[PDB]
């Protein structure tokens, strides 16, 4: 890959829409307004990280419940 | 477990988003403290509280 400090390119390319709740390790959410896909899921099976579909249905009441 | 030690014990109240590369929201819904930011300056990673009025609409812009 070309290293982030050349990079343009918004770093999330492609979503995946079927990633569970119990397999997410934490949600990364960056701080990348100019950009369409800003959340990115640490898997707990596997260890990848992968952009998630924003609409994913479990992940507003889990960012919610996060601050409560 | 009670072996299970939470990741974020303290934080701190004073983060400003301009200084946040990232937030990472801990999949920890036991804790008292789930938010975690890498901040730019230091990269640091360190647990910021979770009331910040700021995180809220970091969050829903990240929604949409
Ligand atoms: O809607 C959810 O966030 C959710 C639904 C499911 O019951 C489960 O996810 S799964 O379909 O991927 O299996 C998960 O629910 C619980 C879950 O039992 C625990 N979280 S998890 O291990 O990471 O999956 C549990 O401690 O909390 C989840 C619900 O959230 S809560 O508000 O803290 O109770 O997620
Ligand atoms: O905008 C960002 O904050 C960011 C963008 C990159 O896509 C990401 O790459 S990485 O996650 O594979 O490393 C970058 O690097 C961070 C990342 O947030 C964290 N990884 S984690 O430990 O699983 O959460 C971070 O804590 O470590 C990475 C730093 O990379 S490094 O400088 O080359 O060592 O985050």
């Amino acid at each position: 890959m070309k290293p982030v400090s050349l990079s343009y390119r918004c770093p999330c390319r492609f979503f995946e829409s079927h990633i569970a709740r119990a397999n997410v390790k934490h949600l990364k959410i960056l701080n990348t307004p100019n950009c369409a896909l800003q959340i990115v899921a640490r898997l707990k099976n596997n260890n990848r990280q992968v952009c998630i579909d924003p609409k994913l249905k479990w992940i507003q009441e889990y960012l919610e419940k996060a601050l409560n």
